[PDB]
């Protein structure tokens, strides 16, 4: 049959896809900014196709229940046919590579830890040996599900705390995860992937720090439905736009050019 | 059909692959140690599979000849039914994947810069502003390739000198750019994988250098022919092994934990 638009999920988090400040005037892809805004295009470009920007209606990046075995998230709108792609700072993982198709990684990262300046935490090793510096992740994702399923000792210890410590310690949002950090005069952690605490780093006002090495190595990837024709195409795209040297010129658009935090 | 033996494809280089220090005591694939015999093992047990370590005839990675078409290296022996997987230092590249099957990287990486210590050299650009220390690359493989195929300032200009400096700045082997570098008295230095050079700053002489940040970033990930249906379990083994914290483990046993150039 003949092309159609494709529909591409994506999740609103700076500086990966934001709503322009004159959005009201815009409309369409138009509307939107970011890095993954920037890497859309770029692709469909490559690609030859004409696609849709969408905002996931749940606002998850992908989990499977344990009882009712959905899919949610950006992998779920891919299981279930709702997307044809998804582009967004997005985990490639195992259990979501049974389900759906990954391109080769557009962004490596870690999990590491951010601080308020001036904490005395160097390492996940340091927050595991105690408590008066409470420590969390985002409640939903593969920062959590890092812990929650690891069997490394220090990871499994940190998890049991987490678990257990009181006020809670999980946030909904980076941005609740950044104020919470920015207002706990000390005595929070965040537990977060390293590309957005690199991104954090350098906004005002430059009262955070990335500490210690990262506790993982992993990748993002452009995730397509399993079997999804237009999953090759996408995947020498990405390839591509590496070898080129654009990817590294996009992060350096969107983190450092106009950084707040000084050269 | 019934099962049968799988057929790897790999290349001597340390620390990925050696032949064992009493090798002719021993017999098939117990000749051998390092990373990527490791790796060949623990993919091997997860996937369920017998396999038997095979060393690439031509003892290259794989490239194209523009007038033959015929790919070489491990990526020739996939394509042409040699192998059947190739578990190796082996880049991730747009042209191999439109031929071959590629996991997910099991070690992240990119080009960079070896020196002599003392030598007056912090980065790429550093050395494409000069001709006194003269610098180069391996004579086959993905390094090379980066700069032949460059269109960035920087690197366009370093493979205009190299193609023009005199004596040759190529080498055959790591081993002879390594020592290259060793013996040319600060007037030499190469341009290699971040991994090798990571691992060779630890080893006796303890007389280089990893300088500056990398040129790119890419993976090395483990090939099937394309369409093998052993593709799919290698690489959920690949997300498995990393996930599990067991790859990171390798790196460190095989670069860092008898590491002769101190603490
Ligand atoms: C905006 N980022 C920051 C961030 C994200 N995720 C989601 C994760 N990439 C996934 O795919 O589940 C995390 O798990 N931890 C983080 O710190 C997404
Ligand atoms: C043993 N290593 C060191 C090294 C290698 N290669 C081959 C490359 N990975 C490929 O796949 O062509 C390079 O191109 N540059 C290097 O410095 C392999
Ligand atoms: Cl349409
Ligand atoms: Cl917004
Ligand atoms: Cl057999
Ligand atoms: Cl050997
Ligand atoms: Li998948
Ligand atoms: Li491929």
């Amino acid at each position: 049959g003949a092309n159609k638009t494709v529909v591409v999920t994506t999740i609103l988090e700076s500086p990966y896809v934001m709503m322009k400040k004159n959005h009201e005037m815009l409309e369409g892809n138009e509307r939107y900014e970011g890095y993954c805004v920037d890497l859309a295009a770029e692709i469909a470009k490559h690609c030859g196709f004409k696609y849709k920007l969408t905002i996931v209606g749940d606002g998850k990046y992908g989990a499977r229940d344990a009882d009712t075995k959905i899919w949610n998230g950006m992998v779920g709108e891919l299981v279930y046919g709702k997307a044809d792609i998804a582009i967004a700072p997005l985990t490639i993982t195992l259990v979501r590579e049974e389900v759906i198709d990954f391109s080769k990684p557009f962004m490596s990262l870690g999990i590491s830890i951010m601080i308020k300046k001036g904490t005395p935490i160097e390492s996940a090793e340091d927050l595991s040996k105690q408590t008066e510096i409470a420590y969390g992740t985002l409640d939903s994702g593969s920062t959590k599900e890092f812990f929650r399923r690891s069997k490394i000792a220090v990871f499994d210890k940190m998890w049991t705390y987490m678990r257990s410590a009181e006020p809670s310690v999980f946030v909904r949002t980076t941005a609740e995860g950044v104020a919470r950090v920015r207002k706990s005069k000390g005595k929070y952690a965040y537990l977060l992937e390293s590309t957005m605490n690199e991104y954090i780093e350098q906004r005002k006002p430059c009262d955070t720090m990335k500490v210690g090495g990262n506790l993982d190595s992993k990748g993002y990837g452009i995730a397509t439905p399993k079997g999804s024709s237009l999953g090759n195409a996408v995947n020498l795209a990405v390839l591509k736009l590496n070898e080129q040297g654009l990817l590294d010129k996009l992060k350096n658009k969107w983190w450092y050019d106009k950084g707040e935090c000084g050269s």
